[PDB]
């Protein structure tokens, strides 16, 4: 019996094994666009994914991760509210059972169909494991997904989902370009937060882009064909694998724009 997104092991139950779930800087949160203040101190955001090297995609029973080789600086996130260099290690999504829900962060209480998380770790800490134990160990770039026109750059991911339908399955996923999942604008909100899945460590600086990316109903539908369960077990569709907005507490969300 471990955490999940069901009625008996969902987000509302996590605090029993991970007390920090009721912490002071938990994620996700609702982004109140009218309360978020433009911050002149924020430097230009730098997303350098030209040399990104994907290696594999796996269904870990919670979502599916596209993993990258982070043994060198090839795909890094810099600038903005960040100091130093954060290296891309993996990206995954959260999505709903219906188009009206799925995202973890919300904008003026609006829920998007899904949310993409590109996870990067601070190189000053040597590795991902050491980084998550630091308040500024991770930077996560969040991007909202809405249903509309298809996203060409996401199809490659959609095409391999059939091969990793159940928990534990992985497949070769080399030469995938994450630049194809980015919206036109890099305007963003930023605040100090946590991982949104157990162990919910508060080591995340959050950078959530204002502009969502459009994906086709067909693309999202394939996401919903994945399974939380392992092969040969009763089918539980992998849907609504998102954590709800958490108390903002003593935090301020800063905007990179006006
Ligand atoms: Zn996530």
């Amino acid at each position: 019996h471990h955490w999940g997104y069901g009625k008996h092991n969902g987000p509302e139950h996590w605090h029993k094994d991970f007390p920090i779930a009721k912490g002071e800087r938990q994620s996700p949160v609702d982004i109140d666009t009218h309360t978020a203040k433009y911050d002149p101190s924020l430097k230009p955001l730098s997303v350098s994914y030209d040399q990104a090297t994907s290696l594999r995609i796996l269904n870990n029973g919670w979502a599916f991760n596209v993993e990258f080789d982070d043994s060198q600086d090839k795909a890094v996130l810099k600038g903005g509210p960040l100091d130093g260099t954060y290296r891309l290690i993996q990206f995954h999504f959260h999505w709903g059972s219906l188009d009206g829900q799925g995202s973890e962060h919300t904008v003026d209480k609006k829920k998007y169909a899904a949310e993409l998380h590109l996870v990067h770790w601070n190189t000053k800490y040597g590795d991902f494991g050491k980084a998550v134990q630091q308040p500024d160990g991770l930077a996560v770039l969040g991007i909202f997904l809405k249903v509309g026109s298809a996203k060409p750059g996401l199809q490659k991911v959609v095409d391999v989902l059939d091969s990793i339908k159940t928990k534990g399955k992985s497949a070769d996923f080399t030469n995938f370009d994450p630049r194809g999942l980015l919206p036109e604008s890099l305007d963003y909100w930023t605040y100090p937060g946590s991982l949104t899945t157990p162990p919910l460590l508060e080591c995340v600086t959050w950078i959530v882009l204002k502009e969502p990316i459009s994906v086709s109903s067909e693309q999202v539908l394939k996401f919903r064909k994945l399974n939380f369960n392992g092969e040969g077990e009763p089918e539980e569709l992998m849907v609504d694998n998102w954590r709800p907005a958490q108390p903002l507490k003593n935090r301020q969300i800063k905007a990179s724009f006006k």
